[PDB]
């Protein structure tokens, strides 16, 4: 399969946004075991192939700033999520990235998620120019996204397993 993960600063909205591709919903009771995948989904992509998605997410260790080697390892893909509101998280995403940068060096592709675009503008503290300009720095994708938004969930897990497809 290909194997997946989440990372970015506590409370951004991670584990939201897998249930919410996962289970259309929050289920609020269960969280992802240290060490393991949290949950797999086979998908079939725009071009027809098949694919096992591995999903990882942690299970809270981001707030120590303690990744291991062994969740990074292997990933192909990986979601960068911060939240508009919360200009520390974006301000960490350079450290998320180098983070996995070091620990791995088979990511086909990097995804930012910007999230939490419910929440009134007026609380926004991060530009969109601000995060093209990030990207392009630093040689990755993103996209707005809200857990509570089926569609922006929809959107950021395709155009991953778009991105997936296209791995020989
Ligand atoms: N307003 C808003 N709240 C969110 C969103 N995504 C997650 N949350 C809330 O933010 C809190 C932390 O979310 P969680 O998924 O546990 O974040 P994690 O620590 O990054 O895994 C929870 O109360 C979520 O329901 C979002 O898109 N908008
Ligand atoms: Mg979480």
């Amino acid at each position: 399969g290909y194997k997946i993960i989440l990372i970015g600063s506590s409370g951004v909205g991670k584990s939201s946004i897998v249930h919410q591709f996962l289970f259309n919903r929050k289920i609020s009771n269960v969280s992802p075991t240290i060490g393991a995948a949290f949950a797999s989904k086979q998908v079939i992509a725009k071009n027809g192939k098949t694919l096992k998605l591995n999903i990882w997410d942690t299970a809270g260790q981001e707030r120590f700033r303690s990744i291991t080697k062994m969740y990074y390892t292997n990933s192909l893909g990986c979601l960068v999520v911060f939240d508009v509101t919360d200009r520390e998280s974006f301000d960490d995403v350079y450290y998320w990235i180098n983070d996995l940068r070091i620990n791995c060096h088979t990511t086909y592709y990097i995804l930012v998620v910007a999230n939490k675009i419910d929440i009134d503008k007026n609380n926004w503290r991060v530009s969109e120019n601000e995060i093209k300009k990030f990207c392009r720095d630093n040689d990755c994708d993103y996209v707005f996204a809200s857990s509570f938004e089926s569609d922006t969930v929809n959107n950021l897990f395709g155009k991953m397993i778009d991105k997936m497809s296209e791995i020989k």
